[PDB]
């Protein structure tokens, strides 16, 4: 007799979309003729009123070499790249079969489809109310399918009480005339605003050098609603080049938690052709020869920005191809010292993380050593008071490592967990202190942010450590996106409880997603 | 002393296009500080009246990694792939510096431009008046450029006597919601019409099994404008599957001289998910298991289109995997038999070019033997009566397959010219033979075009043999773009003097010259 097998996802359920893939099934018709419904429960706990329809589609068949595979769908039913096509199901590959809009906590699906003599692909899809709360979670079970008037077998490969949460795409593919979105840097003011940043990558989604902006995504409501896209760092047709020749991208973002003025950080590449500025950026100080550190500042919580400020000179070594920022963000010391994580590239074009610090609420900036050979994008918290610790995409592979100081950077200490605790498979990860003050659990805590893998941008997690970063207990951690995207995030503190992220993920190129700090650490 | 390096373009001059690239320069401005002016001096038989505009514009610098490749751009100006953008220069890669409307023979283009530092690209565009002629030629030479208020070195790169012609985009990436259009085929019918068929690609690129219809674009005035696209063959969810798991593709149209009925035959994959049909067509008969050969007719000069007629029952072996057409175009012999080339992989999974006929007006359809093995795309001309010439793509790589059957394809001989006479990347060719009594030279001609290369889908080129197709002399030979594009072509005769191409071009999907007889046999 034939069996339905059914596979649940683990992705953002983003709000705005016309459609998100809940469910998967696939059925090897070998007797059957017809589906007739599918029967689904919403645990007792949804809000059904957040929830605006649910909806079955039926995506056809198979590739015949591909039986035995365990596929559970032929092709990607939403597209998170195509510009303006990224809200909806393509009609092309999904036939909606079912929609019940306004639906109860049982919802009956009736499909009535002819089955493939063969595999079938039906899938399950959730469409939020525009008002929903950023903090809904949505638990299911498909409670029966019927096949030729008959209860049909069912089998589910995918784990029990899996927990589906909502997000934001704050930014989608084709936005505002932009072809793509990348390299998030997320912060909290001291007024609660959350200011989120990024490459606005207009022609396509390449590396510096190109046409690129830092867009900056402004909220007042916890992450809920966006205003309007601006745009801190711009530099169009600046030393009479082209604009695609006068990119600005990899954003890393801070508050002066003294203040309360906002800085960011960013490179700015001027000529290089149409090649990456990783290749391009070369010995010298002046915009015709090396990547500029450019700054624009905030004093109005976010609102307006300062036309940029040039501090290559402060902190750059003549002798070194690039210099800049490790993209995300910053922070301010318990002391009020500003620090930005960076990076450059020696004379002998190797990579090396470090930092740049100011004493001066940003009017001045030095960098001393860097932390480690080989290493790239680094993110640093405060984990005791006057110790920093340096988070670093690791070229050897496999691995962050993780280093300490207490001089700011004059000498470093490879820490316990490093090259062991956290894999990685060599991409920005996000990491920030949160003091017991700051929260509800009145403990210091690490939070840790990136695709847990060591190959491919998939499984982005949330991952936390109460022991100051030498234990990152697999109980503490929340699995946000178990697809496939280009896998930088950034974590920022809500508030007292309350985690946000901003970060490349499989459903939109900026996805915002709230977590509980009670849910990663129970 | 610095000298400007020149490259004009070999590439066809979109009417309709708001840019089109002319000339290219390159400045190492390695003493220069400002380029003021361009002086253009277009040749005496141009006709100025079609000329809308000249411009020019300034593209920036190079990645100094990429000084002495002799790279005359730093990127591709005019996108003929960015769905909705392929009509106008990205202005993030080109600054307009002057531009002169309505230009006399001879004109001064302004550029007060400050030089970079070391590399600096500079370019001249080209904008017809939108009711221009198909039979345009425009030659220009740089008489001028000033550098620092001084008469600046040239050299020219390119030979000399270029010849620009126009063409028209059929179709362009977007077009009617479609991101890509592929594979042409061209007739015309005995009313002079001009009847150009297409893969219309709705998602992407792919090759089937993707969502594809068929598309036809119709000319009453020469190719000058073509009316509102029609769909000959479309299946959407047909046996109740989705559209993207019903493509039909690959399109052959043949006119019946002797009714003006036309023909068009493509391959309907259906099922087989998301994948490649050369992999996902199987043995059987069925559209459950290999892909089906449709036609569809017209008997009003290509306005109207007859639902699909399967006729894979007719001619499919239930032992091939895949029977497909051969893309372009098919024919009628003088005799009155309608021949489409065609293509099968058999059941050593070995692809073959072989040849369709019908002697009853297409109602019934035959099949013999193949030509050769391990080729694929064809097409087929009636050399002289009686006497079929196969040209074919040929795996082996490097060059066409060429033989000759008297018996439509129940035996074959391999033609002198085979494997030798015209190279090939291994792509689809046109090949068609024009009578002594319908050309002005009054001689028998075949005429065949392809990218005209061993590497690459570039310079596609009409080559014409006055001998049966013994000898193809360099000088009886157009190229027509120099640029890199998805390389198929078709042709056909527009008028007793006058060929017609449809082909995939480095400047539009679908792109439509006309090419005077005498400019290839002078
Ligand atoms: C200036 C620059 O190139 N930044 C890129 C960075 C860099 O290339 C790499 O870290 C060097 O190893 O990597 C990537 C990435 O998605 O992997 C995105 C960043 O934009
Ligand atoms: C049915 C199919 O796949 N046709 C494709 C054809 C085929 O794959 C190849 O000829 C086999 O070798 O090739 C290509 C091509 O641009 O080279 C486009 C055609 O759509």
């Amino acid at each position: 007799s034939d069996t339905v097998f059914v596979r649940e996802t683990q992705i953002p359920v983003l709000i705005e979309r016309q459609d998100n893939v809940l469910f998967m099934l696939r059925l090897n018709a070998k007797e059957s003729h017809t589906l007739d419904e599918v029967v689904l429960n919403f645990g007792k706990d949804v809000n059904m009123s957040d929830i605006q329809s649910v909806k079955l589609y039926y995506s056809g068949t198979e590739a015949r070499q591909n039986y035995g595979k365990n596929f559970f769908a032929p092709v990607s039913y939403i597209s998170s790249h195509t510009p303006g096509k990224t809200l909806a199901a393509n009609p092309s590959y999904s036939i909606n079969k079912s929609q019940v809009n306004n639906p109860k906590r049982k919802v009956a699906l009736k499909a009535n489809q002819k089955l493939f003599p063969g595999i079938n692909y039906f899938w399950i899809s959730l469409q939020m109310k525009p008002d929903a709360s950023l903090l809904d979670k949505v638990a299911a079970k498909i409670a029966a399918i019927k096949v030729d008037n008959k209860e049909a077998l069912m089998h589910t490969v995918s784990p029990e009480n899996i927990v589906h949460r909502v997000g934001v795409g704050v930014r989608h593919a084709g936005d505002d005339g932009s072809a793509s979105f990348r390299i998030p840097g997320l912060v909290t003011t001291n007024k609660g605003t959350l200011l989120g940043v990024y490459d606005v990558r207009y022609n396509n989604s390449a590396d510096l050098q190109e046409h690129v902006d830092i867009g900056l995504s402004r909220s007042v409501d916890g992450g809920k609603t966006w205003e309007k896209m601006r745009l801190p760092l711009a530099f169009g047709e600046t030393g009479d080049l082209p604009a695609a020749q006068n990119g600005v991208g990899d954003p890393s973002i801070l508050v002066d938690t003294k203040t309360n003025t906002v800085w960011v950080v960013a490179a700015w590449t001027h000529g290089m052709g149409n090649q990456r500025a990783w290749w391009s950026s070369y010995p010298g100080m002046d915009m015709n020869h090396t990547a500029q550190l450019v700054l624009s500042k905030s004093t109005d919580d976010g609102k307006t920005w300062s036309k940029p400020i040039n501090i290559t000179e402060q902190v750059k070594d003549p002798s070194w191809y690039f210099l800049l920022q490790g993209p995300g963000r910053g922070i301010t010391m318990q002391d009020g010292t500003l620090v930005f994580p960076i990076q450059f590239i020696d004379s002998t074009r190797v990579p090396n993380a470090g930092i740049m610090y100011s004493k001066d609420r940003g009017e001045t900036w030095k960098i001393h050593n860097y932390a480690r050979t080989n290493t790239t994008e680094a993110q640093v918290a405060e984990v005791e008071p006057g110790v920093l610790m340096l988070n670093m995409r690791d070229n050897r592979g496999g691995s962050r490592a993780i280093s300490t100081t207490k001089d700011l950077g004059k000498t470093w200490t490879e820490h316990s967990s490093s090259r062991k605790a956290l894999q990685e498979p060599v991409c920005m990860a996000s990491l920030i202190s949160v003091k017991a003050k700051d929260n509800v659990l009145n403990k210091d805590i690490l939070l840790f942010s990136n695709p847990n893998t060591v190959k491919g941008r998939h499984h982005i997690t949330i991952k936390a450590s109460l022991d100051g970063g030498v234990t990152w207990l697999p109980e503490h951690q929340v699995m946000l996106d178990e697809g496939e995207g280009w896998g930088y995030s950034c974590l920022t503190m809500i508030d007292k409880e309350t985690i946000g992220i901003l970060y490349e993920s499989s459903v939109a190129h900026m996805t915002f997603q709230a977590v509980q700090l009670r849910d990663i650490i129970k």
